[PDB]
């Protein structure tokens, strides 16, 4: 299974000045609970403002630097070497990625910001005459989650 994972906001902007423009802990649970056991995608410069791989789950990160070597990351450094890639794979940004990888994946776990933040980076346009809603469910806010945020999962019609 190959699906994108991504939060965007109401316009589509996914980050700005290399990091997500918002603070919302329920998302990266989120994220958490859908990938770890399984892998994660990124593309160099998001791997680099995590700066380190993520803790129980596959790390692969795509550039075309071929002195990259980090311990608990591997490498690929073409698209196609994606899907060579066994178990369920998470296409996890940035923007490259997702521009990249739109038009193949099976199926996008999205969480709507519902906000408007400014960004550097965005989502590519999608509609949902491609996309059936499987589910989408109201992210619960508290005092450490202040932004109204929505889980879609979207499977390819
Ligand atoms: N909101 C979210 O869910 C979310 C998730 C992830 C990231 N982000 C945000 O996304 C932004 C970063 O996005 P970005 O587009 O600037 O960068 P990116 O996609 O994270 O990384 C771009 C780099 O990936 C490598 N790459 C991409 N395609 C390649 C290919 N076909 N072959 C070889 N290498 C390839 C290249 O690395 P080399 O230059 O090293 O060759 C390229 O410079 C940040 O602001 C981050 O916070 C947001
Ligand atoms: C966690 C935000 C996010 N949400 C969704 N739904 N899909 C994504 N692909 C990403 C993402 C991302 C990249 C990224 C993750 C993190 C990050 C931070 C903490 C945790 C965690 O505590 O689990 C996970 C990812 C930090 C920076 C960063 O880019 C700047």
């Amino acid at each position: 299974t190959l699906s994108i994972l991504v939060a965007h906001d109401l316009q589509r902007v996914i980050g700005f000045e290399n990091q997500l423009p918002w603070h919302l802990p329920n998302d990266l649970k989120h994220v958490k609970k859908l990938s770890t056991g399984h892998t994660l995608v990124m593309g160099r410069k998001t791997f680099e403002s995590i700066g380190k791989p993520l803790p129980n789950r596959r790390n692969v990160v795509l550039t075309s630097d071929t002195s990259f070597n980090v311990e608990g990351v591997d490498v690929i450094h073409s698209i196609e070497d994606i899907y060579q890639l066994p178990g369920h794979v998470f296409i996890f940004g940035g923007q490259t990625l997702y521009e990249e990888m739109i038009d193949k994946v099976d199926d996008m776990y999205i969480t709507v910001i519902e906000g408007k933040f400014r960004g550097d980076t965005f989502f590519p346009p999608y509609t949902f005459e491609d996309w059936e809603v499987a589910s989408s469910v109201e992210g619960k806010l508290d005092e450490k989650n202040t932004i109204p945020h929505t889980f879609l999962h979207l499977i390819r019609k």
